[PDB]
């Protein structure tokens, strides 16, 4: 997160870190056994880390649970990032509490202008590189579809939305991939892609979760 603020420990209780020897992506806990992330975060050997603040220090609220199954969206295209969503099942159910809690799925899509909370452990610099230990947060509005498409000619599908600031300076970045965009207490986006980070006229692009609720629910119901 570039231009954000320190969330505060366990104030984003649905935020997970995906770990394969190191943090490599975010995700969102959606029930005691399932995490939603980006398809571009797919790899083998995932341990889901819940209850994290400092990802380098055991602080006492963590739960570390290995993934038993990953399901990349059937229509994910890794060249265009269309359908950039994946589900991860935990080998055992997380113990839910005030600091480890699921985020509700949307019942409706969110509109341009809605304020959302984007969070992660990604790079905090737009030029140069600095990776934080503690979770970073950014409040950002959903941008209109027309401004999103104008920012990224030929690249924005109906499964994507932009959020952020066209003036630059505030954005998600490398390592925030797969993490949550939460608006009015619902998971509306997944950190997907952008051109650089926090660049003028190049806001972050996010997977439009509301399009996937039926797939998520039916997948969970049979897996
Ligand atoms: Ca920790």
């Amino acid at each position: 997160i570039v231009g954000g603020y320190t969330c505060g420990a366990n104030t984003v209780p649905y935020q997970v870190s995906l770990n394969s020897g190191y943090h490599f992506c975010g995700g969102s806990l959606i029930n005691s056994q399932w995490v939603v992330s980006a398809a571009h975060c797919y790899k083998s050997g995932i341990q889901v880390r819940l209850g994290e603040d400092n990802i380098n220090v055991v602080e006492g609220n963590e739960q570390f649970i290995s993934a038993s199954k990953s399901i990349v969206h059937p229509s994910y295209n890794s060249n265009t990032l269309n359908n950039d969503i994946m589900l991860i099942k935990l080998k055992s159910a997380a113990s839910l509490n005030s600091r480890v809690a699921s985020i509700s799925l949307p019942t409706s899509c969110a509109s341009a202008g809605t304020q959302c909370l984007i969070s992660g452990w990604g790079n905090t610099k737009s030029s140069g590189t600095s990776y934080p230990d503690v979770l970073k947060c950014l409040k950002a509005p959903i941008l209109s579809d027309s401004s999103c498409k104008s920012a990224y000619p030929g690249q924005i599908t109906s499964n994507m939305f932009c959020a952020g600031y066209l003036e630059g300076g505030k954005d998600s970045c490398q390592g925030d991939s797969g993490g949550p965009v939460v608006c009015s207490g619902k998971l509306q986006g997944i950190v997907s892609w952008g051109s650089g980070c926090a660049q003028k006229n190049k806001p972050g692009v996010y997977t439009k979760v509301c399009n996937y609720v039926s797939w998520i629910k039916q997948t969970i119901a049979s897996n």
